[PDB]
C-alpha cells in the first residue's frame, strides 16, 4: 500500500519526474500533490501531466515569511503525507515549519554533504580539485543540510567538466531518491536523537553508502 507523500518544487523538478516514473514501474510511493513557490516551475507542468494536483504559492505575494509558510503547511497537510519531499525546491524554511515536519520532510543534494552546499557544486568539486563528488539525501533542518540517509559517490576523471559531473550525479539522484522513497514506504527508517537508523541500526553520519 502506496505511502502519501506530497512534492515541493521551485523549477525544472527532475526529481519528481524521477519518483513519477520508479511509480509507474511499482515503487509504493502516491504523490498527492505538487506544491510549487514559482508559477513558471516546469515542474508543474510535469505533475499536470501525471494528473496530479499542483498548487501555487508564491511566496512574495505573502505579507511575511510566517504568512506563507503558514499557507504551505496548510495546503501540505490537506493531504495527510507521511512524507514531504522536496525537489528543487529553493526557499529556505523557518525554525517551525522544520519543526512541524520534523522526521517527516526530506531533500537530495547534489554534492557529498556537509561540503558544497548552496548552488554550482559541480564546478566547485572540480575548481577543488575533488577526486570524488556524487549526490546526498538528508533529513531536513541550516542550508542543505541534516543527518543524512544515503550518499552515492562516484569518480571525478581528467575529461570530466561541470557539464559531464551534473549530468553523470543526475543519475545518481534519480537511482537514489526513489530507492531512499522505497525504505520510508517500507517503514525502514528512523530519526532519533540526532541519528538516523535504517532496520532498526544506526548509519554511518555519511549516511547508507553507494557503491
Ligand atoms: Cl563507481
Amino acid at each position: 500500500e502506496p505511502l502519501p507523500i506530497v512534492v515541493l518544487i521551485s523549477g525544472n523538478g527532475t526529481n519528481l519526474q524521477a519518483i513519477i516514473g520508479a511509480i509507474q514501474k511499482g515503487l509504493a510511493i502516491e504523490i498527492r500533490a505538487v506544491i510549487s513557490n514559482r508559477a513558471d516551475a516546469y515542474g508543474l507542468k510535469r505533475a499536470q501531466q501525471a494528473d496530479i494536483p499542483t498548487h501555487i504559492i508564491p511566496h512574495e505575494e505573502f505579507p511575511s515569511r510566517t504568512d506563507f509558510e503558514s499557507t504551505l503547511q496548510k495546503t501540505i497537510d490537506h493531504y495527510d503525507p507521511k512524507l514531504i519531499v522536496l525537489a528543487g525546491f529553493m526557499r529556505k524554511l523557518g525554525k517551525a515549519f522544520v519543526s512541524h515536519y520534523s522526521g517527516r520532510m526530506i531533500n537530495i543534494h547534489p554534492s557529498l554533504l556537509p561540503k558544497y552546499t548552496g548552488l554550482n557544486t559541480h564546478e566547485r568539486a572540480l575548481a577543488a580539485g575533488e577526486t570524488e563528488h556524487g549526490v546526498s539525501v538528508h533529513y531536513v533542518t541550516d542550508l542543505d543540510a541534516g543527518p543524512l540517509i544515503c550518499q552515492a559517490r562516484l569518480s571525478i576523471t581528467p575529461q570530466d567538466t561541470p557539464e559531464t559531473l551534473k549530468t553523470r550525479v543526475h543519475a545518481l539522484e534519480h537511482i537514489i531518491y526513489p530507492e531512499v522513497l522505497s525504505w520510508f514506504a517500507a517503514g525502514r527508517l528512523n530519526y532519533h536523537n540526532n541519528q538516523v537508523f535504517l532496520d532498526g541500526k544506526p548509519l554511518a553520519k555519511s549516511g547508507h553508502a553507494f557503491p
